[PDB]
């Protein structure tokens, strides 16, 4: 009988991370005839939506002490007490600060367990990166995160790259018929610059040679700026806006039907699930080679392309070649190119990364 604690600061209760965590917990609580999972949250308030925890046993440390030294002390004490009630074999920290908490509460509680980091954002784009050193071993969702962890003096031997899961699909979205315009897809929150750089998307497409259309599924405060920019660039007649969609891939299947490539032009990403989703439907992806995720998914010339951050010329080149057919991606084999990301194999590799360190 083995018990796994998943711990972190309170989250919103909606987000890719929550979805991954709940699925990994439900999967564990079946695995070996249910080996048990619980959660512990460090909270300043009870504003976390609880829906995603419906079937998940969780406890909380509440402290809104304004001085962080005292709040952390209180957190560590509360977690220490929980550890004594619960006696987990393994503690997995979904953020970096919780590695510190887990480490200090292990010393305080006198309990024996292994601490794993499992961060869901680039260490260099979030607050408490140096707290990663308090975990025993590391579960990297990307090569970039592994690199970031190594940079803090952690041995590559103590870090397993586990990626993130996606569901196997039984439908392929085919390319457009020959002599139809290229069809580009953008799926995500709209930011003109900042993280998403829709500006870069528009600048590239405006410079491309050949017939193309762009389908944009998403919304954000920069909608009007982005529409204005498309008008400025003289491309508005080739852009179709869907706004926010609850079922983007249903819209793709039912309304768009044929896709040349999904495009992502981001300055950075926590984990670009959109790329994975696209490749699960056999859609090739042209992405900025940003921290982090795209380089672990995209195999240049096989399921899409990578361009160096800011290399808009390179992006344009990638576009031109897929529009002309100079480079062709085979939609029928693209789903097989992300084998290690599919739910069952992902979980197998994740499970082995944990139990191999014991
Ligand atoms: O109109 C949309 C646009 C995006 N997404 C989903 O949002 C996720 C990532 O989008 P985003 O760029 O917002 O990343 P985040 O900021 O949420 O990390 C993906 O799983 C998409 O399928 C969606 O459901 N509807």
């Amino acid at each position: 009988a083995m018990k796994i604690a998943f711990i972190g600061e309170a989250v919103s209760g909606f987000g890719g991370m929550e979805t991954v965590i709940s699925n990994v917990i439900h999967t564990f609580e079946n695995s070996s005839p249910k080996i048990n999972c619980e959660m512990f949250f460090f909270c300043r308030n009870d504003k976390m939506d609880k829906a995603w925890l419906k079937e998940i046993k969780y406890a909380q440390s509440f402290s809104n002490i304004k001085l962080s030294f005292l709040r952390r002390a209180k957190h560590v004490y509360n977690f220490s007490q929980w550890l004594k009630e619960t006696s987990p074999d393994i503690v997995i920290c979904i953020d970096v600060i919780s590695c510190l908490y887990a480490n200090k509460a292990r010393k305080k509680s006198g309990k024996h367990f292994t601490i794993f980091s499992w961060p869901h954002f680039s260490l260099d784009h979030k607050k408490h990166a140096e707290c990663i050193t308090y975990a025993d071993y590391h579960l990297a969702i990307s090569s970039g995160i592994k690199e970031q962890i190594m940079a803090r003096g952690i041995s590559a031997q103590d870090i397993s790259v586990v990626y993130n899961p996606v569901s196997i699909k039984t439908v392929i979205v085919p390319p457009p018929e020959r002599d139809k315009p290229a069809v580009f897809l953008y799926v995500g929150r709209l930011k003109f610059e900042g993280q998403k750089r829709v500006k870069d998307l528009f600048d590239g497409l405006a410079r491309t040679t050949g017939e193309w259309q762009l389908h944009i599924i998403g919304d954000g405060s920069d909608f009007e700026k982005c529409q204005a920019y498309s008008r400025e660039l003289g491309i508005e007649q080739r852009v179709i806006w869907y706004g926010w969609q609850s079922a983007p891939w249903q819209v793709v299947q039912q309304k768009i039907k044929n896709v040349t490539a999904l495009l992502l032009t981001s300055a950075f990403e926590g984990f670009p699930m959109t790329l994975l989703e696209a490749m699960s439907y056999g859609i090739p992806c042209i992405s900025s080679d940003c921290m982090s995720g795209p380089r672990d998914m995209i195999k240049p010339g096989l399921n899409g392309e990578l361009y160096t951050p800011g290399a808009i010329d390179d992006f344009v080149g990638h576009l031109n070649r897929v529009i002309s057919g100079e480079v062709k991606y085979q939609h029928d084999i693209i789903p097989g190119t992300i084998e290690r990301f599919y739910d069952v194999l992902y979980f197998k590799n994740f499970n082995n990364a944990i139990f191999s360190k014991l």
